[PDB]
């Protein structure tokens, strides 16, 4: 690996039209200095592979503001009006690809695998194709997405995805030793790790450079072999997108969803009612919360002094982690998810993020507040792919008619129908 | 994760016929106590997915000795006589699958990926199929290997491989905290890490259990979510397979192969002349040696005191590691190799075609031990493949001929041939091309010993050698 004292010198040779992998999840683990360097060189017509597009005034958004990006390959581009603007006006190309798929396609690109199968996106516009990649100067679709080949394996359907590689990779890491090995801090890992292996030329910026020997050989997240160019970032704005500090119809659902948790259970909860339900978990009960951006053992929102920019949940909120928790990369995170290692997944044109991956495994129970159970203010429906909807719980005071009145499709009724349950304490 | 004080209680429910993933590389990182526990329960008809078969009296070999194994899925099974006898007697089934492929198929099995493509094994019996997975007691073929689907991507050919999953996984690890998170020590990692994610029930044995907080959250190799059953191993025999301690025709090739090394180069060297050549590397030159079992930055053989059972090279030899070295799992190791991140791959070989094809890992009826990681090492075009071998065969037969009398390792994957007599450059479209000749020999001499024709470089020069 070659060390650079100047960030612009490290990215000076990036050609216009090049496809560049950019690390980061939200504003966590983004290569600030390298992005700032691209603003200096002014390289354009870039195809940026980044999970998100940062925000309007920070992260990848900056390259959108300077219009140096021709195409974005991401999983979620919300919280950025500039993107929407350029996207709709038909001046920006964008491939909305599932997060887990994005992570795995990048890993494949670095592992010598040209293509693989995944159930993520099956029976979706990802698979079916037709999704608008680009609009025309008005509102008409110029470029559409091509369909994904489908194939069956052991009785299940999967779609074929191809490896993603870049000419360059702009990666953000924590430390680098003098040999070129690097490590990542907390959840600022995400896409930086795999992206570091899938480009002709990888450029890594770090907060600190230590001596060879500072790292235990077993704990080097990225071996020097993958680090082509290394630079120590000049400045680091520990920017937070959503500061979440700690100090009814909605209440019914929450108090009911809370009954879905079980001791020793591994679950992934979407921000909103699902996550809020975790607050009503018996202290005697142990539930391990997983976060698709690379965390196992999510804790409560931090106190003002606990706040850390390198630690946020999938919803982009600052969080804490409990004892016995662990961090890992985005590709490892979705292998965990795709592989059905998560017991329960409870959830409520910006992209699908990791939603499709979360419901991609048949070994994972999916509860809505593809699907296994639906919890709502009025009732609880069980779901069988072969039998269909089936009311199993009804809110005290309501009648099957009330449900029928509000429900769209018909549904069966369990001879065990009981009033909706609620967490005692 | 559930902790067990008794190993047999942790594996007591394994059904006969179950497929079990068993970690380890050679005798490095093998779950001794869990294997010992299987001997106690006596479960049989097992399909064991294990990179190797240990040795006759240790590791997986013990289950072969007790005949509890019906089928073995591995990449290399040498050094186990009981294996060889049972297989030839048609009492043991075996699927020899490339190491890198085995590692990736297991990862796929844990990552929800049913199938994927790899160039490893293309233009090989791995692709062709037909090989004997099992013999009949009369010598005929009871079970043959199926072909692998082929497909082209960006102008290259790849074969389709399917994910591997097990009912149980027997994993060996270093430490576990009270929450269930585990870490691995040095190169004892290999297959243990990925196998830990590809089974319905994983059983991990550790040498020590520490308190939650002992591990930095960033450095947990295997998160508790993958550890279903955990047990502290009762005893641990730090068994070494090949103790390697530090204190000609072969010499020519070595002294010439040493000049191939370049400063800042990442290389993988096969034990033998390729590895021996690293000894002649200018102290001013920096070469990083990669080991397929999960090491970057291999050092010299250890001094008697340095010897560590958790640290061996791909050749199963005890080694040391240099400053700034790193350890990683088998699937990561081959992602590195398959992805072409290694700059130079130098190995020995039996035959090499005028286009890059190579044969060096098997002899049809006199050496059916497996390809190990040989096919993965030549799978990338981005990696320069350099073969170092003696010019001719026994009665002076040809080795750099037109076709492979022996089973191919990889189609047009070799870039340079270094021998006692000459040095050939290899282009997939232009063919062989002598570029260096040993001082004193003539182009005729070469033509005499060489198999198929070859061009001559208008820059031909006397074969180079290292020194000051
Ligand atoms: C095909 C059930 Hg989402
Ligand atoms: C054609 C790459 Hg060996």
């Amino acid at each position: 690996t070659k060390f650079y004292t100047d960030a612009v010198e490290a990215v000076k040779d990036i050609p216009n039209g090049a496809t560049v992998l950019v690390g980061g999840f939200g504003l966590c683990g983004i290569p600030e200095n390298l992005i700032g360097a691209l603003l200096k060189t002014g390289v354009k017509e870039l195809t940026a592979v980044s999970n998100n597009a940062g925000v309007d005034n920070f992260g990848l958004g900056l390259l959108l503001q300077s219009k140096q990006i021709k195409r974005m390959i991401s999983s979620y581009v919300g919280e950025n009006a500039e993107f929407e603007r350029q996207y709709l006006a038909g001046e920006l190309e964008v491939e909305l690809t599932p997060q887990g798929t994005l992570a795995e396609r990048i890993r494949a690109g670095g592992a010598g695998v040209p293509a693989f199968y995944t159930s993520t996106g099956y029976g979706t516009l990802v698979q079916e194709g037709g999704s608008p990649i680009k609009y025309n100067k008005d509102g008409s679709i110029a470029i559409a997405s091509k369909p994904r080949e489908v194939r069956e394996f052991n009785g299940q359907h999967f779609i074929l995805e191809e490896a993603i590689r870049g000419d360059f990779a702009l990666v953000k890491a924590w430390k680098a030793d003098q040999a070129g090995n690097v490590t990542f801090r907390k959840s600022a890992r995400n896409f930086n790790l795999p992206m570091c292996k899938a480009a002709e030329t990888t450029v890594v910026e770090v907060e600190e450079i230590v001596d060879i020997g500072s790292f235990a050989p077993e704990d080097i997240h990225i071996p020097k072999i993958y680090v082509h160019r290394l630079v120590k970032g000049e400045k680091y704005e520990k920017r937070i997108e959503r500061l979440s500090v700690r100090k009814n119809v909605r209440e019914r659902i929450i108090k009911r969803a809370a009954l879905e948790f079980e001791d020793g259970m591994y679950a992934n909860l979407g921000i909103g009612i699902p996550l809020l339900a975790s607050n009503f978990i018996s202290p005697n009960m142990t539930v391990h919360l997983q976060s698709e951006n690379g965390i196992l053992g999510l804790g409560p929102y931090p106190l003002q002094n606990e706040v850390d920019a390198d630690l946020i949940n999938a919803g982009k909120e600052t969080v804490t982690v409990l004892p016995g928790a662990s961090y890992f990369s985005s590709d490892e995170s979705f292998a965990m998810i795709r592989g059905g290692h998560v017991n329960l997944t409870m959830l409520g044109v910006k992209g699908m993020g990791g939603a499709m991956d979360l419901v991609s495994s048949a070994k994972t129970k999916v509860v809505v507040t593809c699907v296994n159970r639906i919890i709502t203010e009025k009732a609880v429906f069980d779901v069988d792919r072969k039998k269909g909807l089936t009311l199993i719980e009804l809110w005290e005071g309501l009648t099957v008619d009330d449900i029928k009145k509000s429900t769209g499709c018909d549904f069966a009724v369990s001879p065990k129908l009981i009033p909706m349950q609620q967490v005692t304490t």
